[PDB]
């Protein structure tokens, strides 16, 4: 596989320069991995007791057209709290079989299919870029 780096937005520093009031309530909070995607949590989370540090393969994992949250159910909090909210997920590398070059009513198909992939919503799929945009409701 060729995976780059984990990055979040706001940044490290950012989060890290915040206050106890807006550490507990950062809008737009993305994890993501270069050449793999991006999660992006669709409403404010508390990261006061979430480890900016130890976030990157171990609470949030990117792998090739994979994103997960909480891998260890034993870990997850309740749905609502911490990262286990609503989240704006998009997948790189997610062609029809074929490739870049599949068009027409095989690449019709594979966007029907993604667009049924249970307790998703699908917000877009990009034919020129492979990307696969969907929300999820809890992890």
């Amino acid at each position: 596989p060729h995976m780059g780096a984990y990055w979040m937005s706001p940044t490290a520093d950012d989060i890290r320069a915040m206050n106890r009031m807006q550490r507990q309530r950062v809008v737009g909070f993305t994890v993501g991995r270069e050449n793999v995607g991006s999660v992006q949590f669709k409403v404010p989370v508390d990261l006061s007791n979430i480890n900016l540090d130890d976030l990157f393969g171990t609470i949030v994992i990117l792998e090739p057209r994979s994103a997960t949250v909480y891998p260890n159910a034993a870990k997850k909090p309740p749905m609502g709290k911490g990262l286990n909210v609503p989240a704006l997920i998009s997948l790189e590398h997610s062609w029809p079989r074929g490739g870049p070059t599949i068009k027409g009513r095989r690449l019709e198909r594979h966007i029907e299919r993604l667009k049924s992939i249970p307790d998703t919503t699908f917000e877009s799929y990009d034919p020129e870029t492979g990307v696969w945009a969907f929300s999820v409701e809890h992890f």
